[PDB]
């Protein structure tokens, strides 16, 4: 249900990207991206609160990534290294969290 | 520094084991805990609430588990199924979240 897309799916280098949100619940407490494919906090780019709307970098940050408050996250001048599958966890407060992978490639 | 330790390591199928839990972080607003090595919420068994105490059961949940405010996990009438892998998220609330992946072995 809970989805991401990257907007272009193909993305030239140096380039701007949008990872694109959809159907993310009614109720939840926040967000966090992930690069490559599992829930993983040492490469986590960044958490999200919506309450207080705070962002924090995680390790795998690299300073080019922004989030929105509806979860979708900028990456600007893109590199190589960017490029491939991003993972979102979505936290509830009931602690049973959505999780959606999605990709770009780069070119 | 979050680990997780199981006792006893080695469980008698039929018996009992419990998931120690060291190391929470400050600032935390629950748990999850999900079969397996890797947080993943189709084989979750339990999201918790510290603050209202309610667990909620995930699709990996048998109902021979008991989950506490310190979030060690008790399991019993330990089955075959239940060996191996079980993987804990901590979820901090600046969603910069913490994980950790214990195991046992049923004889
Ligand atoms: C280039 C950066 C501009 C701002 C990026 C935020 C774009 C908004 O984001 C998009 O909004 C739509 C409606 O709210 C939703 O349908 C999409 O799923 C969502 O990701
Ligand atoms: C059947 C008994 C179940 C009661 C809940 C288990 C007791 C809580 O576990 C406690 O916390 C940590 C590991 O869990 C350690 O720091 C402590 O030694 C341990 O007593």
């Amino acid at each position: 249900q809970l989805t991401t897309e990257s907007m272009p799916f193909n993305v030239a280098e140096g380039k701007e990207v949008l990872l694109l949100v959809h159907n993310l619940p009614q109720q939840l407490f926040g967000y966090s991206w992930y690069k490559g494919e599992r829930v993983d906090g040492n490469r986590q780019i960044v958490g999200y609160a919506i309450g207080t709307q705070q962002a924090t970098p995680g390790p795998a940050n690299s300073g080019r990534e922004t989030i929105y408050p509806n979860a979708s996250l900028l990456i600007q001048n893109v590199t190589q290294n960017d490029t491939g599958f991003y993972t979102l966890q979505v936290a509830k407060s009931d602690l049973v969290n959505e999780e959606a992978t999605g990709q770009f490639h780069v070119y």
